[PDB]
């Protein structure tokens, strides 16, 4: 066939009920995730090919970068609660991987301040129980698919994107193939 299990996607043998439709996992410590965000704009190009009525979820993971990795999952929860994902994603990647100026929770906070979120507002979100359960959701979702690797995408709690089985000669071709596969899996 053209799309075959174990080729452009794998099937979970332990399918996950009540999962978000399109679920993406990442880490600001994850180098391909940096690529997925800055260079390839994967999340974006997928949305452009997803149907009417499909919501897109993206979660951070703990298993890279130790104590800062966890700080970063809470911070992403703050970002989701405030709706400021599009303003902090890039300086967080670049602060962790490019300039390496993010070394503590306080440096993470600085990115939010610089991005125009107010101190009072960041610290109140940081410390709120709404952010705690949002942290809990991110962790529960990673837990349900026994996640050991990022970047990762899951469709309808049963399919996992397998980017290794797509070719990377051409960046644009890789992206479209990736998105088209998400579209295929979506309609399944």
């Amino acid at each position: 066939a053209q799309y075959e299990d174990g080729k452009q996607y794998t099937t979970l043998e332990k399918p996950v009920a009540g999962a978000p439709q399109v679920l993406e996992f990442f880490s600001f410590f994850c180098p391909h995730c940096y690529q997925f965000e800055e260079v390839l704009h994967i999340s974006d190009n997928v949305k452009k090919k997803l149907p009417e009525g499909v919501k897109m979820t993206k979660y951070h993971v703990n298993f890279m970068g130790g104590d800062l990795g966890k700080d970063l999952t809470q911070a992403w929860a703050v970002a989701m609660a405030l709706g400021v994902e599009d303003k902090v994603t890039v300086p967080l990647f670049e602060g962790v991987q490019k300039t390496q100026t993010i070394r503590s929770a306080s440096d993470i906070r600085d990115v939010f301040i610089n991005a125009g979120i107010k101190g009072e507002e960041y610290d109140a979100a940081w410390n709120s129980f709404v952010v705690k359960s949002l942290v809990a959701q991110q962790e529960k979702a990673a837990a349900d698919v026994q996640l050991r690797g990022v970047p990762a995408m899951f469709v309808n709690g049963k399919y996992q994107l397998n980017p290794q089985g797509m070719d990377t000669s051409n960046m644009d071709v890789f992206v479209q193939q990736y998105a088209d596969t998400v579209k295929y899996l979506s309609e399944k």
